């Protein structure tokens, strides 16, 4: 019953067969110390000529083994304040760091790994290698890891980079098209045959419980562009447009920075907390931005930049959230809805309701549906900004 | 297959969302010896007020504490001929006539208790109480009671009725509506595919299964309508007015007192077994009934109201049947049939049949429904003649 | 005289029958440590469920014994600064906070119980309970009270509850309608003949008369609006939705904390001096909020949000007032003001002036009658900013 601010604001493109196709130029250079990696929403995987920076393995250039390896990795997620390893463990695993920050602290804090950094190296090749170092990670994020059997095995398997080992140790264009299909918002509503046949006259409950239904429908279908893994803005968004707060309330400076690293931002989602805490910031540096109208709406905006709110956005225990700035269309590269209408039998342009069967209980079932899907055009259309502390009061 | 007067002979009126709500004045008075109750078809529950007529709770008039009393009184059925208390054994209950005679035998048949009186005073006080007669049940009837324990329970739970109890031992206007709720018939009409697909052209077996599956339902209505305990004129009609035959055939007499407790009957409802009885006792008085003419359609009368065979009414095994005597209309305050048309998908006004499902036997299923109901406006409507005996020849 | 805002901005929707419904959704959930109430109005009662979030009373679920354990509980209303319970004294009352907070000293003041806190668990069960704290309460609120005399007497009635009691020792949806009837504002007006026979060729002072009159029945509704216990938007708003000002005065921040609290605010209602307390805190922040136009009148506001004065709001003897954010509307779910019009005798479309008759001393009487009442269709529509102190001045 809320206000969906992403359901009316996105541009819906018409899908075909229920499919869209997004092509994907990932630029890439070898040398510069950042592994670059592909992303398809939340899972992730590093690139074989990318994996050619590893220092035992630079100048090797054969397509079959660097594929090999790269599907041989797997993927782990960390959550925040975990440690990964501890001083004294034996290294068997190089890790790759996709997301996040990770603050290693040696026998003194060192420094901190952030996206593209790469710590294991030597634990790939000998056995005597061992975790000299403590990782703790201050934010959640995802990390390849290659172990060193499977390393072993594919090194076994190979001759070619044998033979490149033993003699060791003595801008590039990847286009990949990524697919998107249609998610299914579905439901099955029950209505007794009493129900249908007496309370119709002056308003039939069967239509309102409908209703109900379709508002319960659209309210998922905006928890789900908003929180799915698959598809959805918080995680299929670049690596690179997830920003960190420089002191963790959201302060005007964040806001600059946001806008900062994409042209022609159209808007801003963050929790109604979120904007609390954005106000409170503005109150607190003596400034009163200005409000825009959209649609005949009036609302509160930054740089001109309408902000609005979405109670979808989740709140962690610790009390810090997220904002979202992003830019739509199809004709400008940005975020478009995929959603396919001409259903066979739409009481809405986007729903299918379809009586199913009657019970023998006399109770009639109808399946209401919906498909939906997000795409994001280029890498540059949705940035993140994380761990914003939304509980800061002025003392 | 056979008539069915009541359905063709009561007026229906449109409920709305399957529900009717009628206006009760029940006009009752203190200390004149009899206890009027509350009846809802079959259940029946005694005023709290009236409950004061009780020698040890007169001029109580504390409305919570008699509603509590009212409320735990349990509601009891006896049959014919049952005895319900024998001498020697300790009472223990009150019990409040609401319908039939009983006879009571003291150590010396004293008399017959009848509707509105009383038996057990004496043991809701003291433990010593006694059946001293043995009360026979000479009709079916039911009755309320009220246990020693349970009085007990109620006394200890407000100070007032203790305070009056110690102390002793030293036209009302009640209005509460009745609400009529639509019931049901209901069946699933299996057509197989192959009935469906050939046996179809000339005629079709599947409108003619249809057919006898209405006529089906129609009789179950009206075997509802006459027999049913919530709704129904047998069991649905005032306590005060169900007559007991002065001899036990139904003699002219009986029909003469019949028509006096009303104004305006339309009609009587008996059993062609007792039709055949009353033509039997007119014989032998020697009188020849008149004929009179409803519907275009001649039909036997008694003082030109008609009489009307109804083989819906049961026959007991000892060979008594009852007479119903009851007007109909709404502008009239008589009986009405509570009805509601305009169904989704209609056959016929008052039906409703909905292809369900085909299973996967190719067995099609139809669920054909109706929605109907009764309603007594005034409680003066229908009058029944009771124990009638229809075996009775000239000896 | 005055000007009344909220009789005209609030929406106004015609009654039938001087009555209106509102479906009411309760979710609440067992074992967060928090029990849910049903408010209407000023009158509050805990959920009988709910109330099983009693640790001696977990794990029960008969409806009859919660019904009637909320049922036998006590509402108490406490100011602020006054002493509930003092160390030392028995403790024999269970305490469960509807509103407000108290601030308990222990022999050290622990913490700060708020709404759904309880305090006083032992004291059901055991007579050795004392009170070792004293709570004071900081600000006016209401409680509920179950005395332990009351609850042995529920147990003693129901032997299910002894049984559990004996054993232990060793989302939900509830839909409850609330219904609003409309109130009168009446006055009787005493015009002598004499100025109804001279006074009135050029002017009518009988007119001029029943015109101050409305005038004073106006300004009642405006007041009864505010200030009325059984509807009325300071008492009759969710508790929930009643928040503390972080400091005492109303800084910019209060005001984006009560903006976020619902969705689509319409205005702020404040008193004049409350308004000149937050135009003191713009001045102090530096911060010159704009200035927006409704019905082509100018008017100050807040994030666009127009502040509307409203003398009719109490100001405290410690000069602390409190300031209203409320959404109006019927097709957007808000606050809505009852109104019948269509009344026999009409002089204008809310109102009714009827003659009554002429006393002995040739005075004629005038009965001017006018209904109306206030509804909150859901929860989140009124929210109220309390204890905001408007006497702060810059030192
Ligand atoms: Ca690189
Ligand atoms: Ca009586
Ligand atoms: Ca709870």
């Amino acid at each position: 019953i809320t206000s969906r601010w992403l359901l009316r604001m996105l541009p819906w493109v018409e899908t075909k067969g229920g499919a869209y196709r997004v092509n994907r130029r990932l630029t890439f250079t070898v040398g510069d110390g950042r592994v670059e990696f592909v992303q398809d929403g939340s899972t992730v995987r590093v690139i074989p000529q990318e994996l050619g920076e590893l220092a035992l393995l630079r100048d090797f250039d054969d397509a079959e083994v660097l594929s090999a390896i790269a599907d041989r990795c797997v993927q782990r997620d960390f959550r925040a304040g975990e440690t990964l390893v501890e001083r004294g463990t034996a290294a068997d695993e190089l890790h790759l760091i996709a997301h996040g920050r990770i603050g290693q602290a040696s026998a003194v804090t060192l420094d901190v790994l952030a996206d593209g950094d790469r710590f294991g190296e030597h634990a790939l090749l000998d056995e005597d290698a061992r975790w000299s170092q403590t990782a703790t990670a201050e934010t959640s994020g995802t990390l390849l890891t290659l172990s060193r059997a499977d390393f072993a095995a594919v090194v076994a398997n190979s001759p070619a980079l044998r033979s490149h080992l033993a003699a060791f140790t003595a801008a590039d264009y990847e286009l990949k098209p990524r697919e998107y299909e249609l998610s299914v918002a579905q439901t099955i509503l029950r209505v007794h045959t009493r129900v249908a046949d007496l309370y119709n006259g002056p308003m039939n409950q069967t239509e309102e419980q409908l209703r109900l239904t379709i508002e319960a429908l659209r309210e998922r279908q905006e928890h789900e562009l908003i929180n799915n893994r698959e598809f959805g803005l918080l995680h299929n968004a670049d690596f690179k447009q997830r920003i960190q707060t420089h002191s963790g309330p959201p302060t005007p400076d964040d806001l600059d920075e946001l806008l900062c690293r994409r042209r022609g931002t159209k808007f801003f989602l963050a929790h109604p907390r979120t904007i609390a805490a954005m106000g409170r910031e503005f109150n607190a540096r003596g400034l009163y931005p200005d409000h825009t109208d959209l649609g005949g709406q009036q609302v509160p905006a930054w740089r001109g930049v309408p902000i609005l709110p979405c109670g979808k956005i989740p709140i962690t225990p610790e009390r810090t959230s997220s904002i979202l700035a992003l830019r739509t269309g199809e004709e400008d590269q940005g975020v478009i809805g995929l959603r396919q209408t001409g259903l066979p039998d739409e009481y809405e342009p986007g729903l299918s309701v379809r009586f199913m069967n009657i019970d023998e209980k006399a109770i009639i079932s109808y399946l209401v549906s919906t498909y939906y899907s997000a795409a994001i055009l280029v890498p540059d259309a949705v940035g993140v900004l994380e761990n914003v502390q939304i509980a800061n009061w002025p003392r």
